[PDB]
């Protein structure tokens, strides 16, 4: 497959190789704050990242992933809408060419500069590849980035980006603490959806935090200096690696807060 984010291989094209692109529970979506309903039955969200073991950062030609050791219950997400225990496997971002776009989810059609996805898989399915074949296989914690003050806990990420400029480059990335990427509040919206890149599988419980984090214009500028291309290929800046909002169809977005 040769999918991407350009005119010729971008989201409008994806359905030909990945027909579930036009399915019933695709992501992202617009979150209409006046239609999402507070759900008193939602349990409290539990982000348990104290024992997280980061390993490596990889430019995969679509984003950069910070990868974790998920061979045991070291960094897990539980509670909220979730039954059981979801292990952190990786995080990555989606961002724009300009500060007015980049997020995949929108809020009342508002686009943020970027969006962080912390990807977890349901440990009842044993491995990640099995989990993505299940409707409750993944939980993705989504966090909006707005441009403002620098996020100190992001700076170790931006400083390593010079070493993974092009597709297929990786760097050691141990001892990174993903707690430094969270906002203060864990108030969230939740709905059932999908991966937002091919293969677009309908396996995700989305948990999108209401409170965005602020990053500096310098920090996001360094994201936009990455490359989609491999080394020694013509330079294509890694920008606008976001899928736009998809039809809500027969789904309700629930709020954890009033
Ligand atoms: O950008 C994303 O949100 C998609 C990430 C992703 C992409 C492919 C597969 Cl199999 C699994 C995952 Cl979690
Ligand atoms: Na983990
Ligand atoms: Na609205
Ligand atoms: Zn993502």
């Amino acid at each position: 497959h040769h999918w991407g984010y350009g005119k010729h291989n971008g989201p409008e094209h994806w359905h030909k190789d990945f027909p579930i692109a036009k399915g019933e529970r695709q992501s992202p979506v617009d979150i209409d704050t006046h239609t999402a309903k507070y759900d008193p039955s939602l349990k409290p969200l539990s982000v348990s990242y104290d024992q997280a073991t980061s390993l490596r950062i990889l430019n995969n030609g679509h984003a950069f992933n910070v990868e974790f050791d998920d061979s045991q219950d070291k960094a897990v997400l539980k509670g909220g809408p979730l039954d059981g225990t979801y292990r952190l496997i990786q995080f990555h971002f989606h961002w724009g060419s300009l500060d007015g776009q980049g997020s995949e989810h929108t809020v009342d059609k508002k686009k943020y500069a970027a969006e962080l996805h912390l990807v977890h898989w349901n440990t009842k399915y044993g491995d990640f590849g099995k989990a993505v074949q299940q409707p409750d296989g993944l939980a993705v914690l989504g966090i909006f980035l707005k441009v403002g003050s620098a996020k100190p806990g992001l700076q170790k990420v931006v400083d390593v980006l010079d070493s993974i400029k092009t597709k297929g480059k990786s760097a050691d990335f141990t001892n990174f603490d993903p707690r430094g990427l969270l906002p203060e509040s864990l108030d969230y919206w939740t709905y059932p959806g999908s991966l937002t890149t091919p293969p677009l599988l309908e396996c995700v419980t989305w948990i999108v935090l209401k409170e965005p984090i602020s990053v500096s214009s310098e920090q996001v500028l360094k994201f936009r200096k990455l490359n989609f291309n491999g080394e020694g290929e013509p330079e294509e800046l890694m920008v606008d690696n976001w899928r736009p909002a998809q039809p809500l169809k027969n789904r309700q977005i629930k709020a954890s807060f009033k």
